[PDB]
């Protein structure tokens, strides 16, 4: 299948070279798999979700996304127009407040929640967890990320936006999960993107068009926008039966576009997420 005039990040992921505008993907599009978006919530009623999104847990007074960040991330994962895995099932876990902040204890609880909750859901092709959040190093936050990964969920986390070594940031520094860096439309490392040896792959993160609260759309940047491109790609590959939750990160790194990125510091991988679609 082909999505003509797709957002640059979608075209990039199904292309070997930058500058294309069609997103080519397998029509299965992630159906059968499930992606948990652990953020500010998701506006499930947004028409781009087609009834495929649902709030499953909140840690605040309401489960609605009063921020927009989570709705944005969920759109990149699987909205009709801005999503990587167009037929996936989206579940929202609200661990961040409407200002986009949350505490470590609530973020850890959200992760333990998903590890248990996936057992009452029908996700025959696999379960993915998308975490476009992070903070200063915390061993308990890293540990919650590792438990989720070991429970059988593909965990993808943002590298962080401090233009620094991701080793001092959490969930990012957890070596068992998939740490995602951001890139721009010219194949340059996003200027704000963290880097370092803990990163596993890079995804499109500069000026990413996606859904927003109030039934709208908005273009924003961050390693937070790169994370969902790889969570969505993992869900698509798992439903294709190419990989599993436990090895999806490694399979993505193995099949990525290698050496295409510029501004990659010595010691950071130069791997760009790629679906390897051939019609
Ligand atoms: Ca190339
Ligand atoms: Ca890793």
């Amino acid at each position: 299948a082909a999505q003509t005039n797709a957002p640059w990040g979608l075209a990039r992921i199904s292309s070997t070279s930058p500058g294309t505008s069609t997103y080519y993907y397998d029509e299965s599009a992630g159906q059968g798999s499930c992606v948990y978006v652990i953020d500010t919530g998701i506006e499930a009623s947004h028409p781009e979700f087609e009834g495929r999104a649902q709030m499953v847990k909140t840690y605040y007074y309401s489960s609605r996304d009063g921020n927009g960040h989570g709705t944005h991330c969920a759109g990149t994962v699987g909205s009709r127009t801005y999503g990587v895995a167009k037929k996936t099932q989206l579940f929202g876990v609200k661990v961040l407040d409407d200002n986009g902040s949350g505490q470590y204890s609530t973020i850890i609880a959200g992760m333990d929640f998903v590890a248990s909750d996936k057992n009452n859901r029908n996700c025959p092709k696999g379960v993915v967890a998308s975490l476009s959040l992070g903070g200063g190093y915390s061993s308990s936050v890293n540990s919650a990320a590792a438990r989720l990964q070991s429970s059988g969920v593909m965990v993808a986390v943002a590298a962080g936006n401090n233009n620094a070594d991701a080793r001092n940031y959490s969930p990012a520094s957890e070596p068992s999960v998939c740490t995602v860096g951001a890139s721009d439309r010219y194949d340059r490392r996003s200027s704000f993107s963290n880097y370092g040896s803990v990163l596993d792959i890079f995804g499109p993160g500069t000026s990413i068009l996606s859904t927003w609260i109030g039934g709208s759309t908005r273009s924003i940047s961050g390693t937070s926008m790169a994370t969902p491109h790889v969570a969505g790609l993992a869900a698509y590959l798992m439903t294709l039966g190419k990989t599993t939750a436990a090895s999806a990160c490694r399979y993505i790194a193995d099949t990525a576009n290698k050496g295409d990125l510029s501004n990659i510091p010595f010691g950071t991988v130069n791997l760009l997420a790629y679906n390897n679609y051939q019609a």
